[PDB]
DNA sequence: CGTGGGCGGGAAAATCTCTAGCA
DNA sequence: ACTGCTAGAGATTTTCCCGCCCACG
DNA sequence: CGTGGGCGGGAAAATCTCTAGCA
DNA sequence: ACTGCTAGAGATTTTCCCGCCCACG
């Protein structure tokens, strides 16, 4: 257990993988693999400016009606909205729902007339959502944003005969498209990528809220065959025998009588 | 039979007496007292006493619509996360709320719809669409809207919650998908202290982990479990090994979930 | 204070959140 | 590809094959799958609905 | 003169119970 | 062949902490 | 050949609970 | 200065009795 910690060091030194193969390989708590992750020199990539609010915006007119189409580009899930009339309200409602829906943090768009509304302002202001307006954040999906509205019109020519209303069948083609094109690594047809992406987001953001308060504590400890209270080193894992701190740059293991938190 | 017996049923035809007071009025035993009250066909009770259990699968939704300010609302739960999701309805007819439940299916995998025995959950439009999609239908008790109260208590919550959020938006549908989004993400509590949002992202993440690792692991482990059964020195099987206990295995011989002791147990490599 | 106790009294400005949700996001 | 003999009539760069996914079968996946599948389940009984 | 351990006083956290309302 | 259920408030039990002081190194 | 004691199987009695109704 | 309450049904636990049989006098 406390003894991999090194050879989980020497492995992020050849291959530098990162804090969950080495949690998950070494069977170790994921706050040292941070750590170890987090030491290291050439590992330290870029902050977030990966994100699951990835979404792209885009309008169409298809038979003299708008269809306003959303994309979850961080893993490639797509739908749309039958909207009547084009104007800013419009807009805002449907991202609203999609707020309602999914946590969207950023979207990103044109400079479009109907996109650059107040009533777009205040509901993203009440939401608190980061917004572009032309600026791509990676240029690979850009193309294949258009290639996916090209695909679901395709699918639009399939399944025309499957509903009468424009709407029905939008809604069966985005049924089709969630679940009917199979493919990739493992046979995730749509929805099993964007909830593992959903899900292990919502893990890291915990594990964040998690480490963003111990590191404000200290732990003042003296060690075996030892009364000199050395310190403050920081907390990793609070045990029930064995507390594991750093106090300059060594993963040590206490007991807890040798240990005392501040609790600030 | 005694005299007294046919008097307290004389008693019981004229007053629909206790079965105490005939069993204290001629010392009978309680017996004989409790079949004299169960022999007056006017002397029926309140009926019994608990309560039944709503199922709990990740493919049950619930659906059901409420009304309010005259408008009607058409809410979806689903019933192992809670996470809710409601629109304003046009009209009440069954086209519509079919178009509602085409945008549940196509973002959601839903596999069963459980609501009450109104005019627009029968329509033929949503028999038609459930086709379509391959849900499979059920509906409840006519006359007991018990089974499906887990919506109309969520329903009383977005309620509070919209009394709540009224005054921030002009339109009542603006303050709807407020409320619904405050409920969705900002209410927290419940089974771990997450939102209904998270749950949700849960359940099906467990759903879509745990019974592939499941495949991949009966393809491999293939153990045949001989049992001697108790009273008895038969020994029998051969039984699938769910899972190998300490001191006693469970396995399936045919359909029973049996929790059989290794030592009345011989498991078999192949 | 704190600066996240501010911004979850803007958070009860906007949602009326739970007490569990403003300690929870916020350690308090 | 084209030499096939031994006990299952295999060529050698098909035996190896079978031979190398039944290592790596008996290897550590089936240890991994029984050390992955516990979990915490919440759950309740007949005639009560508080949650254990 | 230099330390340890139980206690008590207080915080604080997990559970019990119990109710309002869904027409 | 079907089925009552769920969010919140005191209240009560269970449990760390700290300081301290009385008992000990 | 002449008794005792626990057991177990059944009756039966005290309590838990819980429910629906008072518009 | 005021206040939810009460009759009935399984259900479950607690407890005599009887017969009996196996263990003893
Ligand atoms: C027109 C359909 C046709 C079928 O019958 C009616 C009547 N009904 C009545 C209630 C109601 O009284 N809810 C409060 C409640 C009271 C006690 C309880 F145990 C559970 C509870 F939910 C509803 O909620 C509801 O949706 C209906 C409904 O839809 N319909
Ligand atoms: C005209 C006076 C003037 C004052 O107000 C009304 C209305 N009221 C309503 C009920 C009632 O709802 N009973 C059912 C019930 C429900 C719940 C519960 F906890 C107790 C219950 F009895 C009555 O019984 C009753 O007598 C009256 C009445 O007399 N008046
Ligand atoms: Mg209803
Ligand atoms: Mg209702």
């Amino acid at each position: 257990f406390l003894d991999g910690i090194d050879k989980a060091q020497e492995e992020h030194e050849k291959y530098h993988s990162n804090w969950r193969a080495m949690a998950s390989d070494f069977n170790l708590p994921p706050v040292v693999a941070k750590e170890i992750v987090a030491s290291c020199d050439k590992c330290q990539l870029k902050g977030e400016a990966c994100s699951p609010g990835i979404w792209q915006l885009d309008c169409t007119h298809l038979e003299g009606k708008v269809i306003l189409v959303a994309v979850h580009v961080a893993s490639g899930y797509i739908e749309a909205e039958v909207i009547p009339a084009e104007t800013g309200q419009e807009t805002a409602y449907f991202l609203l729902k999609l707020a309602g829906r999914w946590p969207v943090k950023t979207v990103h768009t044109d400079n479009g007339s109907n996109f650059t509304s107040t009533t777009v302002k205040a509901a993203c202001w009440w939401a608190g959502i980061k917004q572009e307006f032309g600026i791509p954040y990676n240029p690979q999906s850009q193309g294949v944003i258009e290639s996916m509205n090209k695909e679901l019109k395709k699918i639009i020519g399939q399944v025309r005969d499957q509903a009468e209303h424009l709407k029905t069948a939008v809604q069966m083609a985005v049924f089709i498209h969630n679940f009917k094109r199979k493919g990739g690594i493992g046979g995730y047809s749509a929805g099993e990528r964007i909830v593992d992406i959903i899900a292990t987001d919502i893990q890291t953001k915990e594990l964040q809220k998690q480490i963003t308060k111990i590191q404000n504590f200290r732990v003042y400890y003296r060690d075996s065959r030892d009364p000199v209270w050395k310190g403050p080193a920081k907390l990793l894992w609070k045990g029930e025998g064995a507390v594991v701190i750093q106090d300059n740059s060594d993963i040590k293991v206490v007991p807890r009588r040798k240990a005392k938190i501040i609790r600030d």
